[PDB]
């Protein structure tokens, strides 16, 4: 279950409230996080980026390095909620 | 026909109202009324953002939140008009 | 023959003279009128927004509740145009 | 008969109102709650979807978990009227 | 001779006119009409599909059956097509 | 009697509503449950895979275990409509 | 006479407007309407398998039979049709 | 030799122009212009379908039957080239 | 002399020119309208057919009751052969 | 030759030179003029297209009825270039 | 008259509902139960196996032995009917 | 060549030395002169505006037109100038 | 000897090149040039046909008209490489 | 020797280069050239064509027609290409 | 018994889970680890090629060189995943 | 009794669990092994494949060369099984 | 090698360079250099184009033409650029 | 024992590496190396190309003549892959 | 003892290793190369073919003929293997 | 193994990481390099590219023609990664 | 990881601090360093600038020749800022 909690704060919070430059940024900034190959990645839309990013590193990784490509383009409030989100869900279920 | 009827009054009277700027503060202001994801409102002309509001919050609560949310930016000759539009229709169908 | 003429009144007149954001304002008022799923709505061009209206409600009240929801969106010169039309062509042959 | 209810329910007002995209956040949100393999899932389209959703929970729970993936999704709307519709399947049926 | 013409009905005029997505809309409902086991009806074309439903119910219930069916994708256009021709043959060879 | 019931039940409920694929993973799925020589099955039909089953391990077993192949295929409607048909028959005969 | 007109009925309306497909599903359900040992079924066209049946149990009980068989595979055309032609029989030599 | 010359026209000309599809509609109208029972239809190949019709009904109007048949399934060109040939032959013997 | 021809007619023309499978329907029909046991007649080959219809009824009963099975099954082509060498006997003896 | 050379007025100068949207119009405006069944237009190329126009009407009333359609679509130019290259051809074997 | 029982129970339980391909698995293992040269075996059909089988064990063992071969063959069904009938007749005659 | 000098007079020298205020005028004044649906002039460029031009009139038309709305828009520079372009090419080829 | 030539050129030139269903054409256009009886044509395989065509009518008009009914059935090439052959051996043995 | 190379020219040169499109244009320009039945052509792959143009006609025509259908299409570097090799060809043999 | 499991990880977690573009990546990488030709595996399907996959080297290896090849297409969530299901079923059985 | 147990083997594990290409490659390579003429096994079934492999070496060495052949077709698992019996009846009899 | 030289002049220089209205400017202007069909070019890209340039006249006419084109636009620069590319080319293989 | 290495090398690498159209390919390039008659090429498998190139070339030349057509198909990495094999036979048995 | 030699050089090695189709070829030669009477070769087997060669043309010139006749049907490696077999012998006896 | 090393780098490294535009460049240039095909290039993937790449000139030129079409292309980011990627396949496998 | 800290130095210090007339001027520029082509730089924003110099030059060079440019338009702070932090990262990874 936590691996579903962690797609809808990956998809929902964290990839639905950026818009299509800063989509863009995050696909500039997914090669040096992820070993994720980029020809796929130009012209894929927020559900094929999360499916490559849970595809290819799973979903608690996916979403923590979500929050560090965020800190990376200085979004510390986009990174902060997908910090409270990730600590609802590991109160939710790591206790 | 309630929800066409809210449909008209959103679209036609509240959002088309509204100039581009005026546009820009009510998106401003719809994260805090309807939890929508901003990424998508950041490029959404009028009805798009209709589509996003009737679609995440239903047609009345879309109407009344306009209405909230007009308030908040001072339209009050906006907001009356909404109220007058949407107490003719709850008088049309309501009565 | 009737069912030809209102295909060219309804395409030729009525939909191609409506510009790209009046047909995204039409397409948000087809499900009003015609219980049309908007799913295959959303990405439509007016060749198969007038296949959807013809398939889904006949010629002559696709063309009649084209001239309804012209009306709702105060397009008063387009409304005036498609009845002009409808009338020569049920002059034509209801006569 | 309400097996083919529920089938009207699902594909005609549930699957046909949503978009491509929204129906691309669907099939990633149908893997947590169907236990359906995504291989297949991943080029369906709405047809294909009713199909593997009454084919592998049956068409009550289709639809009721439908409701569920549609509430996951903040698509109060259709939510609201995939519960009117089965409410009135149900109310036909159940009394 | 009445077999006949509504063999030219059913394959002509109905299953001809619909599309692709529309033939597996159509197949998605013949199991609820006509108790088809759906094992072949998956990859049939419209030949087969009119083969199986004149096998499985002749082909006066099943241009009736059709009409129903097609009524339930809302296909008003199709539907009263179906109706023009059954009328025609049945006031062919009825009267 | 219970016999030819159970074929009824086995072939026309059960294998014939699935589909090709299905059933080159029901063929596939076989082997672990019926102690069949594959050879044969690779390129058999429904009936000939029906006739393996019954003549293999009895129509009683053979149906139980296509409950139970189909459960293993995540098949919950076919299974749950083969368990509604044997228990008919169970109810028919076994009382 | 009337041996010869089932003959007819039977191998000519009967079995020779079913598939090779369709053969062998009859030739599926033959031992449970018949006694009819399945050993020189498997192999059996049209005309061994008309001559087993009308060998095995009569014309008479052979075509009423083959309708029952039919009705089992939910041939109701085929049915129909030897019903037609077994009452024009029945008409034509029982009158 | 008008035997050999109408076979030429039949399967030279007729069957060997028409597509797999359109085939099986041909297969599919056999029934209602030829009494040919359609169990042995349902596989044939242009050649098989050729003497099936040669067989069951003669060359001449085989030949005939063919251009009424293409006629239903409005193939103009090829129902207008088997008369081009079919008077070329006419010509040939009958004068 | 005229039993040398129509025994010419019978073999050459009417049984040589059908197939295996026809000549099982041949031998299906036999027995309805020659009185001969069958015993006999479900290995025999053409000849012996031949053999075993002018021995029982004479040529030319033979040739007319060929004839008439070849009219019960369907070969008008053979059946208007046979009638064509019988009438160019008929005229070539009889006149 | 009259046929080849109006296959390639058709399909060369005709179809090719018009682009997909216009494409979408001219099978919107086949069915008017052709009685051809849009189920298979709907998702043809100008291939497929012109094999059902020559297919459907000849080549001569094809190109003709292509000029019509083009001026139904007040393309002036292309039915201007269809007739000059038809003259030609008209001009080629008719003199 | 146990002998007759035994040997309605080989021949037409046993051995008339096995195929000729299982006959010839049938015959492939005789050699190891019953010491028989399988010079004979190798062309006989169901007759002269059981007659071979009958006179080279007696009808006891030949039938025991049957099931004990059916059962090396995986042939539960058939053992299972001839230890049904066995039983009935050892019921019938050795009580 | 006339329709290629056309094509450059009209977009080179004609459409390209209007600015885009102009160009808006000029597309508003397109629709009286040419019945071009003005819903794809809206978002035209100067390249479309020269194509829906030329198509729908004749490159001839379509620069004396244009010669005829720069004089509307009283741009009697830029109609001099496309008189002077245009009886160059007409002393070119008429001459 | 020459017979022998022939023979090698017909079977093994002439009918080992065709295929199956070429086979069946050619069977289907020996009855016009042999006067062969079809019911032994049906099922012959290539070395039967040959020896029904140089049996029926000598090797020399056998090979001549095997050239016929290739250029009756378009075969170009082959009835191109049956004259070299024959012409090979009408040098080697005529001269 | 030659037979083979204008193969190699065919097939390797000509119809390999041709994409899928350029192939339907290539079969829709074949029964202008050719004699060849389309019924085959409609399916077939780039070998089957190739085995139908070099069987139907030669290789030498075929390749030359192949040119010809090629320059029909203004594909004018692949027919270009196919002269090239063939005079390769014609330089290697004819010299 | 750990055969059928290891079928169930391979065919149920492992193959059905990735795309169709995958599984091209997966048989391209299958001729590395496994030796199989892969003229079997260009049009395989995903039950074909979990066949060649335990056929040609076992259901263990077959399951752990499937988890080898999703690492090298760095699928660290199914290789994750088959990891999981193959300790579980370790544990089950080697425990 | 070991005869009779490496006939179980051959036959039911090793022959009976390859399909029908599998034993096309098997027969392809038994001559390799055994000196047996190939015009027996060209079209022998399983059991004549058994026959001819235990009657031209024994059965011990056609179990044995049995697995030899199965490793050269690549067959790891089947290879494996065939071990796996032999060693169960090596240690059954041989201890 | 001259073709892959002028491969890379034609799309690496010539069409890289111009901007993508530039790059509509050049599609407007190749019809009347090249004869291609514009319905293709409406939607091609730069390697589409350069595709149909190099295949409907040849790479040297093509960038030939190209710069005829280029001097059309008045692009002296590209037209210069490509013309000393051309001529190092030229430089390279013609001396 | 070569000749076994070189069924191994000819079946097991090269026949099985190449695909079915690929396979379509090499029976089209078989006629001009083996003077082998099509027809039987025309339906054949891996095993039977295989079995017609051994019997009718022998082994060695067949496997030396498999190289030579896989390089005439371009094919280097298998005409490679089958001289390393050939060349570790000649190694193996030469030496 | 060269008699015996060569009966086991011709039926082991030559006859017995010839299909059922190729000793139809084979036996469509022998009338060619040893004045035998084809009557009683039509339904002859390997031995009595051996017998009738052997006892018409002595075992010499009935192997060398053996090899002539394997020589015109293009079966080279048969041929080959006589010829060594045959002069193994003659080395074994006539030195 | 070196050959599964440089398919990794050209498909994981070299083809993953251009994009599809960059696909349809390096398609453009594939024909300049390797002697391929271009139809079946047209429309191949990356998966297909690899394929035909290595298929038509071994893995070690396919990687090293990448790396000089990748600098064709000025993509000197990747081919310097497909060098070092080459190297140190080189460094682990020729050291 | 020298990649990544330049590709945060060129985006997020260097093209993200530069004005939208400032990124015109810089493109302006680019050719002159880079020979990138300029018609996909025209319409770029500054990821995409980045992917094309990062994609072109590599990162380090593109970096360094990125302070080159913003010395060509003295940009004396943001050039000295750029060699601060490309200062910080070769002191953080060359030391």
């Amino acid at each position: 279950g936590m691996e579903s909690k962690y797609k809808e704060i990956l998809l929902l919070t964290g990839l639905d409230n950026i818009t299509d430059e800063e989509l863009d940024r995050f696909k500039f900034f997914l090669s040096d996080e992820f070993n994720i190959a980029t020809g796929k990645l130009h012209t894929a839309n927020r559900i094929q980026v999360a499916t490559l990013m849970i595809q290819n590193a799973g979903a608690v990784s996916a979403v923590m390095k979500t929050i560090r490509i965020f800190q990376k383009l200085n979004y510390m409030l986009l990174a902060k909620r997908l910090q409270e989100e990730k600590e609802k869900v590991d109160k939710q279920y790591k206790s």
